[PDB]
C-alpha cells in the first residue's frame, strides 16, 4: 500500500519520444503504475509500488537517455 | 549462418526517435550489422542472423509504431 514517486529527467525532444516513453510504461505489468509525462519539462513521474531501479531499468530499455532520477 | 536483410518503416520524428532505435539495436551487435537509420525516410534497415520478430520485437521496446517490416 505504499505509493513510491519516482521523478525522471529524460531527454524527449518530440511527442514521439514522450509517447513511447508513455507507451511502454502504460503497458508494464504487473499494472501497479500511475505514469505523469511533461514533454515540456523533460520530466516522467511515476507513481508506483515498484522498486526505483526496476522502473529506471523500463525507461533505460527504450533506448531514452535518462539523465537523473529521483525518488520524491 | 543465413544473414538476413531486414527494413523496417519505423514512426521516428525526432533525432531523440532514430538514435533510441539505434541505441537498441546496437546492443544487439554483433548479430546485427549494418544499422542504417534513416530520420528523413523513418526506415531502419539492419542485417541480421537473428529472426525477423525478434528484431521487431527489441525496435518495439522503444515504443515507436512500427508501420511496416519487410525482408529484401
Ligand atoms: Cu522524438
Amino acid at each position: 500500500a505504499e505509493i513510491k514517486h519516482y521523478q525522471f529527467n529524460v531527454v524527449m525532444t518530440c511527442s514521439g519520444c514522450s509517447g513511447a516513453v508513455n507507451k511502454v510504461l502504460t503497458k508494464l505489468e504487473p499494472d501497479v503504475s500511475k505514469i505523469d509525462i511533461s514533454l515540456e519539462k523533460q520530466l516522467v513521474d511515476v507513481y508506483t509500488t515498484l522498486p526505483y531501479d526496476f522502473i529506471l531499468e523500463k525507461i533505460k530499455k527504450t533506448g531514452k537517455e535518462v539523465r537523473s532520477g529521483k525518488q520524491l
